């Protein structure tokens, strides 16, 4: 198999509601969609979701980078994922969004060539995944109301955003808690909003509220501070922005900074790297959750889903980007219907088409 050509296009999908987190807001899912054509005719799909306030990447920069990658890999075999990353890495010292887009399309081609759904090439542990659904920052009573709604849809886990201040945040959780019950799992994400000691205070405050875990409580660069938190509460602390790639993961397991790690294809540059992170985490006894950027769509979510189902140590999933999309940019793959169960089929690759 040989890559004949690489095409990339912009994608802009209106979100059904304006999403808001501690780092900023977003109202449109704008990403880079790639299509890699082989000499034999097979076409693999990939996506690059740039998150300016998470990674600093932009759609303009992502599109430019993807084009440089596309011209550099013509003639290579998609199965040579090792060289493909070698090639991209020599071109750019940092562009996870661009790299993930190429990476994902290559794995899609691999699956299509082997005539196997992608999850089978990635470990084959399962052929489906269960995802939570996130609740963007808002008013305590508003979030509590939306919670009941998602639960009504069939969701058992809810990701709750916080970060305006330990005060209002605490009020937010409790409100939602005594609104849906105690059978529902509740994970919290503060996107680096708290200081070490105020983090310990806020978490302990929700001691009797039964929180599953707290995602990135402090600044991504304050590793000593993050470990401080992890080591003060018995509650499960997860690292997100503090862990982009495998080298980040190695540093965290070494220092024993957190309990769980959030993996995002758009942070590590693709499945190839995601595989590395999960392996390092599993070996260290740290489970992983597979996340997503608000800007990515069907292709990125589908790729992430196949990886999550395939790998045993990826025990949690936060693949809800397609739930807020007004329309689908492609056919097949993970539906936009808000449902916790994402079942992957027997279609080869990502199972996606124009
Ligand atoms: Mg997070």
């Amino acid at each position: 198999m040989k890559i004949k050509q690489v095409h990339v296009r912009a994608s802009k999908i209106k979100l059904k509601e304006t999403f808001t987190i501690a780092l900023g807001t977003i109202e449109s899912a704008d990403s880079a969609i790639v299509e890699i054509e082989t000499e034999e005719g097979l076409v693999g799909y990939g996506e690059g979701g740039p998150g300016i306030f998470i990674t600093g990447e932009t759609l303009a920069g992502t599109l430019e980078t993807i084009e440089l990658f596309g011209q550099a890999i013509i003639g290579l075999n998609p199965f040579n994922i090792e060289k493909i990353h070698e090639v991209m890495d020599k071109i750019s010292a940092f562009a996870p969004a661009a790299k993930a887009a190429i990476d994902i399309a290559c794995y899609d081609l691999m699956g299509q060539k082997a005539q196997l759904p992608l999850y089978q090439l990635l470990g084959g542990y399962d052929n489906q995944v269960i995802t939570d659904i996130t609740l963007g920052i808002d008013e305590p009573n508003v979030m509590a109301q939306k919670a009941v709604e998602k639960v009504k849809l069939g969701f058992d886990t809810l990701k709750i955003k916080v970060g305006t201040g330990i005060e209002a945040d605490i009020a937010r959780v409790k409100a939602i808690r005594e609104a849906v019950g105690f059978d529902i799992k509740l994970r919290l994400d503060a996107n680096q909003a708290w200081t070490p000691k105020d983090a310990v205070k806020a978490i302990q405050a929700l001691a009797d509220y039964q929180i599953e875990l707290v995602e990135q409580p402090v600044k991504r660069r304050d590793l000593e501070g993050l470990k401080y938190v992890t080591s003060q509460v018995n509650t499960t602390i997860m690292a997100d922005e503090s862990c982009f790639d495998a080298q980040d993961a190695l540093e965290l397991v070494k220092k024993g900074t957190v309990d769980v790690i959030n993996i995002k294809l758009m942070k590590c540059g693709g499945i190839h790297e995601a595989l590395k992170i999960n392996q390092i985490c599993e070996t260290a006894g740290i489970e992983c959750m597979i996340g997503c950027m608000a800007e990515e769509t069907t292709i990125g979510i589908t790729a992430a889903a196949h990886l999550a189902a395939a790998q045993k140590n990826i025990t949690r999933a936060d693949l809800d980007a397609t739930f807020g999309l007004e329309t689908a940019p492609v056919t097949g793959g993970v539906s936009l219907e808000a449902k916790p169960l994402l079942e992957l089929g027997e279609a080869a690759g990502l199972g996606i088409s124009h």
